[PDB]
């Protein structure tokens, strides 16, 4: 098994240390761990491109538990979860209040545990997945939290840049990744997520937004402790623009955010800050020619539906990819066990 | 090697035209996907009821999307894909604007299509199921919109009538099908329709309403050019009346109709109707039908629902079918 | 096919219990309670060793759920999907909003054509008999507002019979001794299994605050049951107000404040005792117990997924049994 057609994957060594491994945090996957995600995602990818059989892990009953709406994730879990080949329960339209009646966390993952292979776990309380995660006998995904965890947004987002830029992988000093984060870094926490994991490897970041809602200094720190500990760290390593003229410039990727009008002090401020960071093709007439644009979705006014047409959009290709990467996951967690003829392989 | 009463299907050749194919409204089904309907149709009945291996598309992962409460609808089209052997996600109890929570049907569309064989999608918005459709990767198969297009209802209707009176297939000027419409025909949209497809046949429509809730010009004319274009059109083609006794002789179908007194079906409205007569309702029925009606052999609207999972399997197996072979396909 | 001592004949069992409708634990005589324990211990030892449980593929369900119950749905889903076949779920409404001005009879008429057998929860009880009687295909009650309630009771009796296997021997000299503990009056989980139980050698220790006692209703049908097999005597029912006197000489604990159980209050219990809860709880246990061995409420709920998987193998199987 190879990646980049460069570095080894032992499939069957990694699979053995995943067995059963929860997955809350982008923190539990490691560098061989990330491979065999992207490696496997990739499979997934050509298999389904290809009409072929998907169905890698056939014999495995989940429960997926969604306390808040979050639709698109949920039904990119259960899409993933039946193109394997396994079953899923669902529980859905609940919250904590009405879905714990009373009952402790504790209790309720206790039980659920015995019915399943593994649960799917949205819950905008950070208390209760990791109370689920001490109580439950069965690993594992965090689908969300409100701490901002999202392994699998973090990990998709991971596996759409590699695609287009795999020398990310390879810490190489001479080929460094460049990447604008754009709008609402202080409540864009899929920012945080992918900054920590981004910030594994030879990157560059550009953080564009309006003082209020700029990325925290907590992650800022975590960004430049992880440059440093790989001897990547420079003066230009973290760039603050407030416009996008000069925050778009020799960037490989454009990550946008969501800019939730619930997060002003009012509808002027709003408009005011939409369509300040509104992205047009003027805007992106002066990038450069690799550039690929990103968006964790749903997107609103943040990008004009007429960049959908601009080659170097990929925001639903990533959305898609979701699928690749929650079926990889999925597989090396929960397979019973591992020979090398058994794996995804196009 | 496949046959529907007298008339040969090369379901190979009608599948490879039905691939992938949406089915939003009942006129994206022709003659040759009618038969192919009916054919496959009567495959799973045939099946299902001698307890056979029913697993004919599995492989399949579909998304249902309903946006307003049609549980019976959704139920149905739920069984038909698990009785198939494939598998569905299920989103429903939202509404429009809860689900689309202000992003656009095209991007939601967009992304789900990505995930999934197939959509079967309910929205009271017609704009939105259209939306959906030029946004969609993938096949959608409308469960129901607020036109009154409902293709699968009208599919299952005329499967049911075609049933008991194969000759409305035989466009035959000497055997002539005559059904009467019951009821609120102005809102009852399964009126609107069945009669569009009926219209294709050698049909005689008597329309029993009250005065506010007639039948609109609109489907009258639309039934008259289908008529015409086979030369079956005729004075006799379109009646109209206020009152059962005169509604109900001489009709082989009476379709009731939800009706929100005097257009209630008894026992006793029944005795002046031909022997050969079934009745049809869509259902949910409240008063249009007496509970007695329920025991008369003449009673099909449970036959009618029923049939509703062998329609819906057949236009799913035609439609996501992955196949090349004859063989393949269901012929017990 | 044994339970160590008794031959089963599960060929003939399911001969009589295809397409059967489970309403009531009434409606499981002595030959299928067997068949259902020796089938569910398959299904226990054939998940504990990870090992193939599809057994019943082919079928369609549909979960109706028309009240929360998301414990008992799910548990009846995980069965369902561990068996290997598929259900269609109704859940998330009640009964005014499902039966949209639309008749049960009509209703349960249509979906019995769509699939193969129906899980059906309804606080009325009226409706889960009208679903029998209007139904083409087989319903499991997962519980109604008349206190019916099978699968529970069937679970409860499993987990006993699992640390007490002679409470099925009808064995004059093996009684089993059970505590029933908290709100004996509105607890319908202790009026099913106490039913059950009276079929067999059983002494019933009735722990609770007068006010919320066990109804003469189930205290008569306990005595005829009792009866029938020759178990009664004058020491077969016992009333207490206290765990101390409540819990003396009793295998088997049945919690449902002087009635919350302590490590301490559980000091003078026998050491084969176990405690059984049909959860949730609240503060009717403390989690300390959680940690005593005696403690097997969490088994007990796990037992729920062998003996849902057992009840719709024996009823919607068309027959290879599950062994070993
Ligand atoms: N809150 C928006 C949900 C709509 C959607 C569902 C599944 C996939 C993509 C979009
Ligand atoms: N709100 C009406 C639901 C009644 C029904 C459910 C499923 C199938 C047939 C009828
Ligand atoms: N009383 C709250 C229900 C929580 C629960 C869900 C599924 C399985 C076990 C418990
Ligand atoms: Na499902």
């Amino acid at each position: 098994f190879y990646i980049n057609s460069k570095y080894k994957i032992d499939l069957d060594k990694i699979m053995t240390k995943m067995k059963n491994k929860s997955v809350i945090n982008i923190d539990d996957v490691d560098d061989e761990e990330l491979l065999a995600i992207l490696y496997t995602s990739k499979q997934f990818e050509k298999i389904l491109k290809n009409n072929e059989d998907s169905k890698y892990l056939e014999n495995k009953v989940f429960c997926s538990v969604f306390l808040e709406p979050s639709t698109r994730t949920r039904c990119s879990f259960d899409a993933a979860i039946l193109k394997l080949g396994s079953k899923v329960l669902n529980i859905t339209d609940m919250n904590s209040t009405s879905f714990y009646k009373g009952e402790t966390v504790e209790d309720a993952f206790k039980i659920l545990s015995t019915y399943v292979d593994g649960i799917i776990y949205r819950d905008p309380s950070k208390k209760n997945v990791d109370i689920a995660v001490s109580s439950s006998s069965k690993p594992i995904i965090n689908a969300g939290n409100g701490t901002g965890e999202h392994p699998t947004q973090s990990l998709l987002d991971f596996y759409t840049i590699h695609n287009y830029f795999p020398f990310i992988l390879d810490r190489n000093i001479n080929k460094k990744l460049n990447i604008a984060f754009v709008g609402d870094l202080k409540n864009g926490r899929t920012v945080h997520s992918l900054s920590k994991l981004l910030s594994r490897y030879n990157v560059s970041f550009n953080f564009v937004s309006c003082k209020s809602l700029n990325i925290p200094k907590d992650i800022v720190n975590t960004i430049t402790y992880n440059l440093k500990k790989n001897n990547f760290y420079s003066d230009d390593s973290i760039k603050y623009f407030d416009n996008l003229e000069e925050g778009l410039e020799d960037v490989h990727i454009i990550y946008m955010t969501r800019i939730q009008k619930e997060r002003f002090t009012d509808v002027d401020e709003y408009n005011q800050y939409k369509n300040a960071f509104i992205l047009s093709n003027k805007t992106l007439e002066n990038t450069r020619d690799d550039t690929k644009i990103l968006h964790p979705l749903p997107r609103v006014n943040e990008i004009k539906v007429e960049v959908d047409s601009n080659p170097k959009s990929v925001y639903f290709t990533q959305a898609e990819n979701g699928l690749y990467v929650r079926m990889a996951l999925l597989y090396l967690i929960f397979s019973s066990t591992s020979s090398a003829w058994s794996h995804p392989q196009f």
